[PDB]
């Protein structure tokens, strides 16, 4: 299944401070991931750690733990985008700590506004819109934060699926630096 | 099946009584023969009364819009009878009869509630949808303190829930007029 | 039951008023039966107006601009009347009405929009496809601005998402002439 | 559903004004009443026109080749009307009609591509049923080229992938004669 | 859904007026049972005024097409089978067993023919009884097509092992029809 | 897809740090395996605090009081952390922390509402099953007023619907304690 | 079930043999596993040549662009070994193997093509999804070139529809660089 | 839910011990994988002694049993086929790919060998494209039965057009396998 | 959930007393578990007796003659012992035990018929799965009538339909040797 090593090959993963935040975001991945960022801080609250994310995106609320946890902890935090980041994907991408946010060369990556569903009388379709409205303005800053972006160039760029290469991230703000191979 | 008498079938007889009838649930279907009724029956005579019997529980709210307002573009005086059940979009079809001349039957059930929706997508695209719903309980409560004389606050609290009144309880409320076991 | 009036079902008496009914979701067997409608009615009167009574919530665009086309062959003065509701394709037609013709009641809702499409195959089809229905999106708009005498660019701004408009609103914008409460 | 006019139904009637309709997906089924349609116009009259209104998204190869057959068959002129849409079988029918004879309403769309088709079984017999879709592409590019009078190899260009055409991008393709907003 | 012509009938009874019955579609037991009577009726008010069949038929139900088939045979008229479209597996039996020299096609038809397909589940004496009237069908119908094409069982057994698809002069060359007909005599 | 760490499992040596995760729906076996740990710290030592990690959008309330009732039960100091939601019944254990204790990431959503259920059967059914569901209502109205230390009129009026509030909002309605974005 | 050979099953015995198996359909989980592999193989040695048997249809194009991208940064010589088939994603980690170490036994087959997606939504979603396709077709297509050392006129025309390879043309083609009936 | 054995394994590894790899079941792209495993750890063990492939199989997917078979032919080992209860498509090719002499069938199994089947779907150069792939894969395969039966391509092209059922002693006389074995030597 | 016993599962346990068990329906799966307990059992000895435990309702022929060709292949003696029921494939493998040892608990049921199958596609495919399937009616009742003692004729004529036998009428029939109630 997963290959053991010397012991598993995931958790000789996580020896090296490397946690991986791929496929879809869920309150599972959520709980896995910041269980795994709380351990690493214990064993060493300042040496850094590496997250590899590959992800579509996922359930709000769910990546939103992540990033208050990833803000939390003490360590330097460096994001690897491979393959994709879309949506909360990339959100986390961007989160990583200032000048240490990377991308593999042939990446993609996207943010967009939140999408929700809402059923129900009048009144229940008011309270609901509301959140959806708090949650993408919500979102919107927290991307203007780490893009150092103004809110208004978010606000244009997020109003549908706005597609990055790895080249079109770094200067939007999205990561530091883009990857063809180690230093 | 339905019975044809003396050479007609019973609704197109109902029809010739200067009866609509609107019972079941309302979608367009249900609005374009009631509204095709409705203008044959003036032409007929804009001044002989109507007479429309309604036992619905609902429906689409464009669609009964589409019979409100044939009733009130039509010049005859409307008569309402309420069997059954009356309720949402068919409670405002029973209240916008003319005045005076809305009735219901001894054991029958009105209900008025606010309207309900649904909406998908975008965050955009939600305020939208949105947007729309709360403009829509604007105007069916406005109809409805219309032809109740009531206040927009009574309708407002007694529509943001399911509100169930009695036929008696309804001639209070401004819904209908009249309670009738026998003819007068 | 559809009545049968006095030797008349109910619909066929309401055309022999001269009233066509475009009531419900469009699609090809709606627009042959519309089609064949106005026809014959032109066939009974090349000149004598004729009442199209609209109540849809749209549906297949060809669908819909074949009514269209239909509108603008034939030689007699259309009124179109809004009845509930006249969305998307619903709108257009009830726009196509002859200049000063088009009405509606009260309480009616009328609104417009950009169309919706789907592509699924290789990457050259896609390409195909979304140029396709981007040529669609130019076409409707032209058509919408004709009708309105509403510039191209109001035009693009309004229908980028959906517009729910009021009976006088759609009069300001130019889809209607008229609205009405009573004869 | 049909409408009643006089007194015959607006289908029947129509076909007194030599028009056969030929909307909707193409099957064998239509393709038996488009065909009696057409043999049963020329017993009226082997040389006034027939007008056929196309708004069809194609459909069966040999149904939509049936009505070609047929459509050469009789004798009449042949007035094909594009609207709404003429696409696969469904812009063949309307490029075949009678030279000089062939219209579209003037939003339509008109699109030509080459069949597809599937293959299931031992190799042997999918060898069978390539062999038997191949000889459809030749045929229905064949038939596309004699009446645009295009060559064939802009036929096979054109029609390699879905191609989409205005009335008028079609006019000049071959696939019809005159685009018209009103009656000349 | 049927349009009214002309004292006034439907397009498809007015067909049966001009002696035209239609074999389009797939075959089942209720098109043998319909066709069956348009034959039966036809030579009722006339057993010779010549009878025409269309087909336009992908096949269907063998013994339904047997069923026409051997009425066909049994009526004293003379019947005109024309291919419009296509005619295959059943479908070309009932094009190619119209009376000799009257069989016709439309320029652009299809022609195919192959042996019947079948299924057989349960115990081995079923298997084997179902198999054996399987063979006995192969045997059947490869004869009609030889009566009728005028060829040999060698060249039916070759030519109906797989799928057999011809066009209308290459079915005229194997004896399937008569004549091709690009527009009226 | 657990990993492990030394030799444990992430989420066994969580229950070593004295942390105890409550994420995901509610349910009776969540509401087992949280009452065994809880209890389980307590064995362990009946002074150091238990920290509850919150991240749910609610579930079965039976389940969720079962939590509840160990919270209030257990002499330790309970530490609650909202991550990412705490909705419904999480919203409830989060206000059930011991006071001065209740916490919460910056980004979090809370949200409280009366609870929704179900009746069908006769009408001697119906009423008992309404009578539970108003006893649940009052019920859970009294515990968020507790730990809230809002009056019950302004818990009623604000739990009628569904009612979302952030952290600082939740800190001035009396759910939480404190909103950290970062360490003491 | 996975046989135990000597402690090891027989996968993490290849594992120590510096072997990765890429066999099955590629999504997001295999990149995790595939790049886990390389990056641990690195840090065993950044030297000892690296050996990858692809048995692959395809798969999801960003995720085979993550084990691209990490053949790419890794230092080593990657041995790459087309094991009965690799199309598709497959066919890109086959041909970006190592130069000179790309190679594949006798009868295995090798398919370049295009890629597929879909789009729906409004029309200004549908362009968006459209761009993307087109940016991946071009991006895809620039990497074929590299490592085929083919002219991007070759590619294109290669790849418009399913191309099929034996070992000996897709050496041809540049994808692979020896084909092995038996050790040397 | 395998039983365990003796330094204490399950029977199926302590087989692999034993140098014995069992392809009985269908073939996918899994078995392939599981089966080019536990070849490549046996000529890694030992690149002479003799490997022992236990077949009993109903074919499965060509490209997985043509990876199986450039394995077999790739490493050094001889390798023995033996066929237990069927071998049928792919099986009977990999029982018959056995090296010369080496190719067993216990008394009551049947060897199967057909041509390959497949679908295709889409527009026509696909459908041509696709059928195309489905010739050279049967010429392929037809090779290589001709080249372990030593029989001519004009016998294997007749002997394939059909689902041919064989018998271990006509499988022996056809040239898929090489002895027949009732009871041990 | 197999009990462990000292130290290892039982059925692990039964295999160490040199039993193996075929019950339940036959398939390939479980001829691969049968055959390699076979093969295995006669490396600790050829001699020391091996013990079938059969409760089977059947299943796949090739399977159940692939553990036939294994039991004889093998050198031991095997003792068959039906429990329960034995049925189709499983009174064949019960038969087939060796002379004189092969035995029934006193309430079992056996059950021996021809095989069946299924055919599908052209007539001709049909002929070959119609020979293909008289074979193994002539294969199995073969192998019946050889260990049975019983003429082919008797095998035939109980054969052509269900035959359901009690632990005594088969020992008649040649099937098994000794009807046991309790140990000797
Ligand atoms: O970090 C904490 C935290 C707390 C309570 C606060 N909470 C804040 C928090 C909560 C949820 C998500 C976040 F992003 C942050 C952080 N407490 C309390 C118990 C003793 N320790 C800790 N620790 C160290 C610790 C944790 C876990 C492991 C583990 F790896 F073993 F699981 C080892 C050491
Ligand atoms: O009874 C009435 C009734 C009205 C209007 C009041 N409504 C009250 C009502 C409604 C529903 C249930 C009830 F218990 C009572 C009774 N009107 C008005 C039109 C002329 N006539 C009538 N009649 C006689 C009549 C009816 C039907 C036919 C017909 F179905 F045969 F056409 C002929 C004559
Ligand atoms: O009422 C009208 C109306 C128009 C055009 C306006 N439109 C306004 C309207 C439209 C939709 C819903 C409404 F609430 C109001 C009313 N026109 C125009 C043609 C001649 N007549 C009419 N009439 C009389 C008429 C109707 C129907 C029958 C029939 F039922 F017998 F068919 C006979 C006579
Ligand atoms: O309008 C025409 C048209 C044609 C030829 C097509 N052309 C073009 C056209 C325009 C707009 C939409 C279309 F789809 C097609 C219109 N032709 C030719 C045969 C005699 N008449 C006509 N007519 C009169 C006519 C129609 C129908 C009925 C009936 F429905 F009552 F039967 C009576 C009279
Ligand atoms: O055109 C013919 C045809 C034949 C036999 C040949 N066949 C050839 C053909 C051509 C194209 C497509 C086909 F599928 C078949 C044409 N025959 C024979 C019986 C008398 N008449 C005719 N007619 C006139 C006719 C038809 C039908 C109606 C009716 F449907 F209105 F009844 C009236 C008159
Ligand atoms: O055979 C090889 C092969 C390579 C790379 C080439 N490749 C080509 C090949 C041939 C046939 C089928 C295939 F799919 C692939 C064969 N390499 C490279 C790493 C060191 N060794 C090897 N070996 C020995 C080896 C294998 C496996 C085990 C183990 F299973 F025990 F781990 C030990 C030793
Ligand atoms: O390669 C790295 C890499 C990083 C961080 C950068 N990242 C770049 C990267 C990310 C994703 C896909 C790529 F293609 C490339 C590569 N870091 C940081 C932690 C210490 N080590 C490493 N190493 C060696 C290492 C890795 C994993 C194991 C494991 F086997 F334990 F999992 C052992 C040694
Ligand atoms: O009872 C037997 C029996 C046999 C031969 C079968 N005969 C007949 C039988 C009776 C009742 C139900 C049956 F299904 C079968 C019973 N044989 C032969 C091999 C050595 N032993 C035995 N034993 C002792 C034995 C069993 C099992 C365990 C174990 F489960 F612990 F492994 C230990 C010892
Ligand atoms: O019986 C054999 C057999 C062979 C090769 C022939 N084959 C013929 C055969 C007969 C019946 C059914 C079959 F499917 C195959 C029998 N070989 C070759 C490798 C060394 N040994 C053996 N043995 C002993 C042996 C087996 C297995 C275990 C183990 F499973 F316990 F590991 C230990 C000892
Ligand atoms: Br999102
Ligand atoms: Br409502
Ligand atoms: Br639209
Ligand atoms: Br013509
Ligand atoms: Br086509
Ligand atoms: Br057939
Ligand atoms: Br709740
Ligand atoms: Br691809
Ligand atoms: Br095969
Ligand atoms: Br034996
Ligand atoms: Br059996």
């Amino acid at each position: 299944l997963i290959p053991i090593v010397v012991y598993d090959i995931y958790s000789r993963l996580l020896r090296e401070r490397i946690v991986c935040v791929m496929g879809p975001i869920d309150d599972s991945v959520a709980s896995l991931v910041i269980a795994q960022l709380l351990f690493l801080q214990s064993e060493s609250n300042k040496k850094p750690i590496h997250m590899y994310i590959n992800s579509p995106g996922g359930v709000v609320t769910a990546g939103l733990a992540i990033y208050d946890t990833m803000q939390y902890i003490l360590n330097p935090i460096c994001t690897w985008c491979v393959g994709q980041a879309a949506s909360m994907g990339s959100l986390l991408l961007a989160a990583g700590t200032p000048g240490m946010r990377h991308s593999l060369p042939n990446s993609r990556i996207m943010i967009h506004q939140p999408s929700g569903g809402a059923r129900g009388q009048a009144t229940d379709i008011a309270i609901q819109a509301e959140e959806i409205m708090k949650l993408k303005k919500q979102l919107y800053n927290i991307y203007a934060k780490h893009t150092k972006q103004s809110l208004q160039v978010i606000e244009s760029a997020m109003e549908r699926d706005r597609y990055m290469s790895p080249m079109e991230a770094q200067e939007f703000g999205i990561l530091d630096k883009v990857l063809v191979h180690p230093p």
